[PDB]
């Protein structure tokens, strides 16, 4: 009888010791986090004051880079809110146990029931003393746990505030950053090189979807050929391109790695644009679109991490290549004067962007406009295709009405 | 909180049974009538002589 009480008391003491050690570690971590958060708040206020008066300062970019490098990483925060609920439940359980053991005499009388053959005058006193000691230890552990829970709640509030502050600091750095060299780059090349050094279920369903979609697309192509011999053929080609794009996007998502997710998000539209030519001279265009797709892919790779000087080395040549490719089209367009040149304006804007990106990058945020330029080009192409389809449909409807 | 179901079960088990209440309001009326009768008897016996 007394052995069980002694074992329970020992278990309670061990639990209290472990909880106290965890509370001390958490308090130390919370104090370190609070110190870092105060430092960050002071630094953010200082940076805001400076940017209020440090307008148009190239070296201020270096200062902002240093400040960002000084910012601590908030990703190491442990969302122990579940542990906080566990502590609250443990405290409630301890309170319930203490309330059950509040009446030491009643508890001893209840425990002595059906055990009078092993209970004596000394046994009752020993049981009462053990119950009192267990109650005292439970009260001490409950107080320690409540103090630890308060400290953890304060730490969680401080950690949330510090994460918000770091996010706001990143936002402010971006807002401030919003608005010879090659010889130095030879040495920086080595530095850059040194700097370099459910999913299975989704993948299998994607494989089965593609396996079925092979025959589905065969049947769809047969149906499209039967219907055409065209707006119907164009719609069928668009639908066929859409299923392949969806399958590729699902495969990429299963394969995704933060940069990979945004890369696939852009690659959805990129592959849609690429397959628009595959599903729709046209034969000459079907072979010449490979260069455009490859150029978009390097641009996608160089601009994926933007929205979230080595990287511009490929872009410097890509801009010149795009300008050279547009030059033959402009020369062909320049041969016609009375003909409409509505699409030349978009081509001229795209070429100006390729020239500006490679010219003004020698303040350095000129590469940001490329993301909008690519989207504008894609929108213009989609608008032209939709206009052609609408013209064909209107002609068909007018012929039918006549 | 799934375990909160166990806590609620314990709390309900701790609740005492109110069905054992004795609605002695009739006994209260009987006591009031007895007190009125005693007052009447005392008033009748107020003048000892």
């Amino acid at each position: 009888l007394v052995k069980q009480e002694l074992e329970i008391n020992q278990q309670l003491s061990q639990r209290l010791i472990t909880a106290t050690e965890n509370g001390n570690q958490l308090m130390q971590q919370n104090i370190k986090v609070k110190n870092w958060l105060e430092r960050a708040l002071q630094s953010e206020r200082n940076i805001k004051e400076q940017i209020a008066v440090l307008k148009g300062s190239l070296l201020l970019s270096r200062i902002l880079y240093q400040q960002q490098q000084t910012l601590p990483s908030a990703d190491e925060l442990e969302n122990m809110t579940n542990r906080i609920a566990d502590l609250r439940l443990e405290q409630f359980e301890v309170n319930q146990q203490r309330d059950a053991l509040f009446q030491s005499d009643a508890f001893v009388n209840k425990l002595e029931e059906g055990h009078t053959n092993e209970v004596n005058s000394e046994v009752h006193d020993a049981l009462l003393q053990v119950v009192d000691m267990r109650r005292e230890l439970l009260d001490q552990l409950n107080k320690q746990l409540g103090n630890q829970l308060m400290m953890a709640i304060n730490l969680q509030i401080n950690q949330q505030q510090l994460m918000s502050v770091s996010k706001n600091l990143k936002s402010i750095l971006t807002q401030q950053i919003f608005w010879d060299w090659i010889k130095a780059f030879p040495q920086s090349l080595k530095d850059e090189f040194k700097s370099m050094k459910i999913a299975f279920l989704a993948g299998l369903p994607l494989l089965l979807i593609a396996g079925l979609i092979h025959w589905r697309l065969g049947w769809l192509k047969a149906y499209q050929q039967k219907l055409a011999s065209t707006p119907k053929a164009i719609l069928i080609d668009l639908i066929r391109a859409l299923p392949v794009c969806l399958i590729i996007l699902a495969v990429g998502l299963i394969l995704l790695s933060e940069l990979l997710w945004s890369f696939s998000k852009k690659l959805a539209i990129f592959w849609l644009v690429f397959g628009l030519c595959w599903k729709v001279q046209t034969s000459h265009w079907r072979r010449q679109i490979v260069r455009i797709s490859l150029a978009l892919l390097p641009i996608h790779f160089w601009s994926v991490v933007a929205e979230l000087v080595l990287g511009q080395a490929m872009i410097f040549f890509n801009l010149l290549l795009i300008a050279f490719l547009v030059w033959p089209m402009c020369r062909e367009s320049w041969r016609d004067k009375e003909s409409h040149t509505m699409r030349l304006v978009t081509i001229t804007v795209l070429s100006i962007i390729p020239i500006a990106l490679m010219v003004l990058t020698a303040f350095y945020t000129t590469l940001r406009l490329a993301g909008r330029w690519i989207e504008t080009v894609y929108l213009v192409i989609i608008w032209n295709l939709l206009y052609q389809t609408v013209l064909r449909g209107l002609s068909v409807a007018a012929r039918r009405i006549a």
